[PDB]
């Protein structure tokens, strides 16, 4: 998060960390068993085995007294994810329960956040949250993680064509100053964004053409566009 603050402990404990291989991002835990994140994130399909949940963490791959730690059941990429155009950005992970019944046990540290009803938000405090490049072409990931309040921008002002033009496409959703100066930056995908009437996860982060680069805000997958699709992929092993 380029333009952003420490947080506190406790801060955004609905991020989720993703550690595979040499890989890592963010997600967003949803529901005590499912984990939201971007498409481009899991690309390379690792087989679910491989995937390491941390929730309630405070830094980047450090142990912590109230971090828990989650294996995968299952995961699924949207079907029609372009990484041409970056379209339908998202996936949805299942959690395996622990050898009682038990996924996430919620605490002061670690809480789902309400999906939107798209019923949305022009201009409410909305934040960003992630442990990616502090600034553009950074060294290392954050290790503290970072939050930034960025506003949500209409598609006219998004796609005009200085901004971004044609490149948001449905399912998409900027927010950033036009400015630049506070953004998302790699690293930062899979991770949240959310606004306040509540609390609801209204963007996944995904892509942007810098890093708080003037003309250039964050963009987003639209959660409230893929309800149903979210719906209708919460089949499970048992
Ligand atoms: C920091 O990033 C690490 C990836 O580089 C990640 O390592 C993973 O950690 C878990 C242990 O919590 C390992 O899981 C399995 O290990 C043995 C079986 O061999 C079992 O006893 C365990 O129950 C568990 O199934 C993963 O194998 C390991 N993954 C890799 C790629 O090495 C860390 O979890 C990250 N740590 C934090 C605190 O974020």
């Amino acid at each position: 998060v380029v333009g952003g603050l420490v947080a506190l402990r406790g801060a955004h404990p609905y991020i989720a960390a993703l550690y595979w291989g040499h890989s890592f991002c963010a997600g967003s835990l949803i529901a005590p068993c499912w984990v939201l994140t971007a498409a481009h994130c899991l690309q390379d399909r690792p087989a679910p085995e491989d995937l390491t949940v941390v929730l309630g963490q405070e830094r980047r791959n450090h142990s912590c007294e109230p971090c828990q730690t989650l294996a995968v059941r299952s995961y699924r990429l949207h079907e029609a994810f372009s990484p041409v155009s970056y379209q339908h950005d998202l996936a949805l992970l299942r959690l395996q329960e622990d050898a009682d019944g038990s996924c996430a046990l919620l605490s002061p540290y670690v809480q789902p956040v309400c999906l939107p009803s798209g019923a949305p938000s022009e201009t409410t405090l909305c934040q960003v949250a992630g442990w990616g490049h502090q600034f553009e072409g950074a060294e290392e990931y954050a290790s503290f993680l970072q939050e930034a309040q960025v506003p949500f921008l209409s598609l006219e002002r998004c796609s005009a064509p200085d901004v971004h033009g044609s490149s948001i496409l449905p399912g998409m959703l900027c927010a950033g100053f036009l400015e630049g100066g506070t953004d998302a930056c790699q690293g930062d995908s899979g991770g949240p964004l959310v606004c306040e009437d509540r609390l609801t996860l209204q963007g996944i982060i995904s892509w942007g053409s810098g890093c708080g680069d003037r003309n250039k805000p964050g963009v987003y997958t639209d959660v409230a566009y893929y309800l149903a699709w979210i719906r209708e992929h919460t089949v499970s092993t048992r």
